[PDB]
């Protein structure tokens, strides 16, 4: 059997993450100071007699600085007061911020707050074109709409063209903030990534900055980074002791990138165990993907798929030696999860992730059959298979394993493919397809998303990529709707799904496969989050 030639890049990190020794002296000092700063900041929030605009800017700044996870109760109480009092008597920048903050937190504030900023025709008054802070906040708000917000249909175009016009002549750091916003809006960005930029590039350089908030944000970010580095070291050692880098040379060596994914899903300390479980799953399923995509024969893939369905170590002998390596590693991993969850009596929930993995592999095999037969399915049939092969139903289910408060009813809800999960999956599917279209087309993949779309509807590549763009936009509106109260499960279990959608946007920014080619997109993010501390 002549296998295809290896074409992937090696890990660009080597062993620089393998050993990290925390400095307990520094960490304990940081934490001791943070406690003091945390309380000063709390008192800023609970301060009475604040104006609406000041209150919203405080909350907004604390969220962008990445320290709002300390104040979820206080921020919620305040936004709930604002929601229920109905203040319709403000300028564009306060109104747009009010809208965004409330919607992001699930409060269904009416989009009619914007009608006073539009003419009889529902288009924004062009007299607002000289209000840069108004335009910036309108811009950020435009990314949070649902299907019920067509009054905002013009907001993105309007704010974008006038921010571009104004940008070159703005003072710093406002100019940099506007320029950054036009490249990456806040709502669709990975939170740690946006936080790092905000602290270091914007707030640190604001003439008006609050010194207590800035120091708090820097210390907290650097302290959490220490934890992230310990987790990455622990995960790097686990990966090294599996040694797929040499026993399975056909596969992408990307455990750091996988960690960045898990860090994107949640960054907070209480999700430390959840992050480590998640990244191990991402790494492992990525090995299975490459086995199907760039190494295994049709016959070998069949045995592998069936062994996975039966899920039994007795089945290894049906497999070629190299497949025994991945298969035992997979079964062992899930036995590890089971033991790791035994202490809390949550072992039984592991079977939910296992059934989602079986689903991914069945659909991998189908995709392989299609490729060999040269089948180009209709879009409907294509998606019925290719949605699961994003792995996103599987990763979402996996993200719950290490979350201490996840109950069986939470898994029961997820298992029904609720709309917010379906939307996140769809976003990953159509963006990946738009980006990897050309590459897969050159490798003989006639069953690629865009191709199925072109053939089905009888339309050009351009028209099909536009249709996929529309599906992404529709899905973002569904994600935004799915955050609105009353939520079907706790918000804590929605945020990982939202964050998975965000990781897509960030990873495939400017239409490139950032996981396969980490050097362009992911490398600076990894350095900013996991190598370089913010200088105080
Ligand atoms: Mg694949
Ligand atoms: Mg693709």
């Amino acid at each position: 059997i002549v296998r295809p030639v290896a074409d992937f890049s090696p890990s660009l990190w080597g062993d620089q993450f393998l050993s990290f020794s925390i400095k307990n002296q520094v960490a304990e000092k940081y934490a001791k100071e943070i406690e003091a700063l945390k309380e000063q900041t709390r008192n800023m929030l609970l301060a009475t007699g604040m104006k609406l605009a000041d209150t919203l800017n405080l909350i907004d700044t604390i969220e962008r600085l990445g320290i709002s996870y300390h104040f979820e109760k206080e921020i919620d109480d305040i936004l709930d007061q604002i929601y229920n009092q109905n203040s319709n008597c403000n300028d564009l920048c306060t109104s747009a911020l009010q809208f965004r903050l409330l919607r992001q937190h699930g409060f269904n504030i009416s989009p009619e707050i914007f009608s006073k900023f539009q003419d009889e025709n529902g288009k924004f008054k062009e007299s607002l074109a000289s209000d840069v802070l108004g335009l910036l906040n309108l811009y950020e708000a435009s990314h949070v709409r649902t299907h019920a917000d067509d009054i905002l249909e013009d907001a993105l175009a309007f704010s974008t063209i006038h921010l571009e016009s104004a940008a070159p002549h703005l003072k710093s750091p406002l100019r940099e903030q506007v320029t950054h916003a036009l490249e990456q809006c806040l709502h669709k960005g990975v939170p740690r990534v946006e936080t790092r930029f905000f602290i270091s590039s914007i707030y640190d350089k604001e003439q008006s900055k609050n010194n207590v908030l800035l120091r708090f944000a820097k210390l907290d970010f650097n302290l959490l980074q220490m934890l992230h580095k310990q987790e990455l070291a622990q995960v790097s050692r686990w990966w090294k002791d599996l040694d797929f880098v040499t026993t399975l040379p056909y596969a992408r060596d990307r455990v750091v990138e996988c960690y960045f994914w898990a860090l994107g899903v949640y960054f907070e300390p209480q999700y430390s165990q959840a992050r480590v479980m998640l990244v191990k799953t991402i790494s492992m399923i990525s090995i299975v993907d490459d086995t199907f995509d760039a190494y295994g024969t049709v016959k070998e893939l069949e045995a592998y798929t069936d062994a996975i369905q039966r899920w039994d170590i007795n089945e290894i002998d049906r497999l070629p030696d190299y497949m025994k390596i991945s298969y035992k590693a997979i079964l062992d991993l899930y036995k590890d999860y089971e033991k790791e969850l035994s202490s809390a009596g949550r072992s039984h929930i592991v079977c939910h992730a296992i059934e989602r993995m079986k689903e991914v592999v069945r659909n991998y095999n189908v995709e392989s059959t299609w490729f060999i037969e040269g089948y180009t399915p209709p879009v409907s049939e294509y998606l019925s298979n290719a949605l699961a092969t994003t792995t996103y139903y599987y990763l979402a289910t996996t993200s719950y394993l290490g979350m201490k408060s996840a109950t069986e009813q939470d898994f029961e809800w997820l298992s029904k493919n609720p709309k917010i999960l379906e939307a996140s999956v769809i976003i990953c599917r159509v963006i990946d397809d738009t980006a990897t279209y050309e590459v897969e087309k050159s490798r003989g993949q006639i069953a690629t998303g865009i191709e199925c779309c072109m053939r089905d509807y009888g339309i050009s590549t351009k028209e099909a990529m536009a249709k996929f763009q529309n599906m992404a936009e529709t899905a973002w509106k569904d994600i935004n709707e799915g955050l609105l109260r009353p939520t079907p499960v706790s918000t804590e279990f929605l945020t990982p799904i939202l964050n998975l959608a965000r990781i897509v946007e960030v990873t495939y920014i400017h239409n490139l496969d950032g996981y396969t080619h980490p050097e362009k997109v992911l490398k600076p993010h990894i350095i900013n989050l996991l190598v370089d501390s913010i200088k105080i």
